[PDB]
């Protein structure tokens, strides 16, 4: 430790937003043991990575180029437009043409160190991929637009340079509980419930005598459990809870990171229930020693299946993730564990049929996992892998075969799944996990991944006390290997975000909950932005939410505070790239008031749904806008260009306190389209994007939305906003949407029939991926909600995806829902005030 060493570590702390060397809220070694453990995987990935592919991070896919999109290539021909200083020049090109081939199919069209970069962006077309297999290229095809690439020097890889670095039964003594003040109620009773717990399966449970609820309550009882010390499984948690009814909980790992039984005296500060949630499982103690309840404790311690059994089995094995097993189901899985091993899809259920509190069963479990050829030969099924990483599996061997599968994800697919894999770190018993390290590896290997990993981790560190220490240790590890270049770049973004976040807080307080932005507010705002430009603010920052774009200077006069109780800022920037082919603006909405973690989670489910749709050649035209959560009820949102809310459209030549008429959306649509062509391209886009959002939202159960929360672009693209947030309609298909499709008001249309057609296609696309959608929704709820039912809330999607139907029963169902919305026209829209 020099200065040096510590100098650098001070930078890290501000990048993270947490001090990982602080050891004042720990009662053991684990965290520091993870900092040192993560050194090896990091270095291995630094040492092993390609310097120039790392510096240029092509964003590519191995996936087939969809039916739509080929249908946008005419004569096996793709036009690319190079640029050198003031010169341009197109180049006709073939789908399979590697960027190296294209570059010389240009030098022959009349040295080595020139790269095919994108205009506007830190985005290279490089490495050995058919151009059609770069994502920027596919963005340009889907979107009707031309590919523009500058010709310049390949970024110096030197900038990315990484810095030099017993058969006794188990018992617990419950000494007592202490809390500086209760005043919440007068009196009542309290007991401590101590649960021995594995994969949220309670192994044993004892409680204390009840006693009067006073500021200090002492017991001081040995609670003897039914289980032997030797049958405690690794990852087993002492769960300690205070009831009246549940008020407080905390957990202690019975077995530690060094495989030793937790021995000794503990005073543990607890988390308060504020009224099935990832938070409940944390091995972290509450850092607030002042206001917190504490508890103190001492630890002193080959055959042939009856054709119809086999079909019993296969029916169990073919049932959904949320289908409960019975004692019988479990005994059948376990008894026929080797038969079950032949089915990859049985793995979750088979592992839930294990008695984890028996050492000899656990051992037999390990013996069957040594026999892992069927699993290792199986194609990655992400949904099934995801299930083994959720709250029901606390065993490291089980969780580690799940991660093993994830190893073959391409980078493109990591990115689809990144937020939910970061969130899944919360179901890990230990800080250092095969999952922790896979995310670490994948981040260091790819800058795009590594950038989102930063903000994903940072979002949790800034607002999860339960989980911020774990996530900070993993973030530090990332940061000590991403390169001083990336480090430089994160520092800047944090700098800007902090600056811009003060301004949105300051400005909010100034405005009352009254629907008016006062002269002197927009005055106050314009002021700070100048008083900040113009100080203060970096010459240019990378847009988080979109790491290719770089923002430069604000456009003070386009900036404003938004017609919302939340008073978000609407900021606009000049794009610091001269080579950019527009002068369109980079818009970021900063907002305090909403939990944008919920938005993130939903938005990422929606990108996934679009990939599901792509595999079956459907484009439902979602606009899943960028949205980075930054701290407690605060963060950033992407401004969609030429977009207007659907409430604002209705409050037209009409006006305010009334009333909703069925055209207007159509007029606005023609009003906005320069040619009757463009109009029709818009009505088309509307039928698709409409369909996508009705399926998506019905499945996620977030369909009943008010139309100030539904937007549309000038080109017909519908999109829901503010997921926020939190008589029944299944989705928002109002008369004004129908008109545009062309069916006032109980008939059929060429375009309604199409809409109905597209919904049915896309719905059925999703149910093919039913098990994947269900695990995502279930983790979503556990790691990003208020409270959620370990039956009914999660089970919504089961019923939405119409599990255990044929394609017929389902098409019916969805067309039924389409109707409910038509039968109710404007009811629920009006029902708002
Ligand atoms: C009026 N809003 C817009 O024009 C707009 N809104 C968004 C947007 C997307 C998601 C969310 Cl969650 C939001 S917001 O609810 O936080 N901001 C907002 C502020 C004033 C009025 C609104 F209707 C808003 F949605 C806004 C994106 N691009 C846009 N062009």
């Amino acid at each position: 430790s020099s200065e040096e060493s510590q100098a650098f570590q001070r930078q890290l702390t501000a990048l993270i937003g947490y001090d990982v060397t602080d050891v004042s809220n720990v009662h053991d070694d684990e965290l520091e043991f993870t900092r040192r453990g993560l050194v090896t995987p990091r270095m291995a990935e630094v040492a092993s990575r390609d310097p120039k592919l790392y510096a240029m991070h092509p964003w590519v896919t191995s996936k087939p180029l969809p039916e739509y999109l080929w249908k946008k290539i005419a004569n096996n021909c793709i036009f690319i437009v190079i640029h050198r200083s003031t010169t341009s020049q197109t180049i006709k090109v073939s789908p399979d043409d590697t960027p190296g081939a294209i570059l010389q199919s240009f030098f022959t069209k009349m040295e080595q160190d020139f790269v095919l970069r994108v205009c506007g962006r830190d985005e290279y077309l490089v490495g050995e991929t058919p151009i059609k297999n770069f994502q920027w290229v596919r963005h340009c095809l889907k979107n009707g637009e031309e590919i523009h690439v500058v010709l310049d020097t390949p970024p110096d890889p030197a900038l990315d340079e990484v810095r030099k670095e017993c058969d006794r039964k188990f018992r617990v003594k419950i000494r007592g509980i202490d809390i500086p003040v209760l005043p919440r109620n007068t009196d009542l009773t309290v007991f401590v419930e101590a649960n021995i717990q594995h994969g949220q399966q309670v192994l044993c449970q004892r409680r204390t005598s009840p006693k009067p609820f006073t500021e200090e309550v002492l017991w001081n009882v040995w609670l003897e459990f039914s289980i032997k010390i030797k049958d405690l499984p690794k990852g087993a948690l002492l769960n300690l809870q205070i009831y009246c009814q549940l008020l407080y909980y905390v957990n202690l790992l019975l077995i530690d990171h060094r495989f030793l039984l937790r021995r000794g005296e503990y005073v543990l500060h607890m988390w308060q229930i504020s009224g099935f949630n990832a938070d409940k499982l944390t091995s972290a103690t509450n850092p607030d020693k002042e206001n917190s309840m504490s508890i103190s404790i001492l630890l002193d311690n080959r055959a042939e299946m009856p054709n119809q059994l086999r079909k019993q089995l296969e029916a169990i094995i073919a049932t959904d993730p949320l289908n409960p097993l019975t004692a019988e189901d479990k005994e059948l899985l376990w008894h026929f564990r080797y038969e079950s091993l032949k089915h990859p899809k049985a793995y979750p259920k088979l592992f839930s049929s294990v008695k984890w509190g028996q050492q000899e069963i656990v051992a037999k479990t390990y013996q069957l996992l040594a026999r892992r050829e069927v699993w290792d030969q199986s194609a990655l099924d992400v949904g099934l892998t995801m299930q083994l990483l959720d709250c029901n599996f606390s065993d490291e061997n089980v969780r580690a075969i799940a991660v093993q599968k994830l190893e073959s994800l391409e980078d493109d697919d990591v990115l689809h799944y990144l937020l939910q894999l970061v969130q899944a770190v919360k179901f890990e018993p230990y800080h250092d996990s095969a999952l922790a390290r896979f995310l670490l590896k994948r981040g260091l290997r790819n800058k795009r991944i590594g950038h989102f990993l930063f903000w994903f981790l940072r979002s949790e560190i800034a607002q999860s006390r339960h989980y911020q220490q774990r996530f900070a240790v993993i973030l530090e590890a990332y940061l000590r290997g991403c390169g001083t270049a990336m480090l430089h770049d994160f520092t800047q973004q944090v700098q800007v975000i902090e600056m811009l976040q003060k301004v949105t807080l300051d400005i909010k307080s100034l405005s009352a909950e009254k629907y008016d932005v006062s002269s002197q507010v927009i005055s106050q705002l314009k002021q700070k932005l100048e008083n900040l430009q113009n100080s203060q603010l970096p010459e240019s920052f990378r847009v988080p939410y979109d790491p290719g774009l770089k923002a430069g200077a604000l456009a003070i006069e386009k900036c404003k505070v938004m017609a919302s109780k939340k008073k978000p800022l609407w900021l606009e920037f000049k794009c610091a790239d001269p080579t950019a082919l527009s002068n369109e603006t980079i818009g970021i909405i900063f907002k305090h008031g909403d939990d944008l973690r919920q938005d993130m989670l939903i938005l990422q489910i929606l990108r996934i749904m679009e990939s599901i749709w792509e595999t079956e050649s459907l484009d439902l035209c979602l606009l899943p806008y960028g949205c980075i959560s930054t701290g407690d009820k605060i963060g950033m949102i992407e401004i969609v260009k030429d977009a207007t809310t659907i409430a604002k459209i209705q409050q037209s030549t009409v006006g305010n306190t009334g009333a909703f008429k069925d055209e207007v959306l159509n007029h606005w649509l023609k009003e906005k389209s320069p040619t009757e062509e463009k109009f029709q391209a818009a009505v088309e886009r509307f039928v698709y994007s409409c369909a996508g959002y009705c399926v998506a939202t019905f499945v996620l159960g977030i369909g009943d939305r008010h139309n100030d929360n539904i937007m549309i672009t000038e080109t017909g693209n519908l999109f829901h906003i503010d997921f926020g947030h939190i008589e029944r309609v299944p989705f928002v298909l109002t008369p004004d949407f129908l008109f545009v499709m062309g069916t006032s008001g109980k008939k059929t249309s060429p375009h309604f029939q199409k809409f109905q057609d597209i919904c049915v296609k896309a719905y059925l696309a999703l149910r093919h991926h039913t098990n994947l959608l269900i695990i995502l929704f279930s983790m979503m709820l556990m790691t990003g909600m208020p409270q959620l039912t370990s039956k009914e809330d999660i089970e919504y999607i089961r019923d939405a995806l119409t599990v255990g139907k044929n394609e017929e029963d389902a098409k019916k169902y969805f067309l039924d829902q389409i109707e409910v919305c038509r039968d109710k026209g404007w009811t629920v829209q009006f029902n708002w005030f």
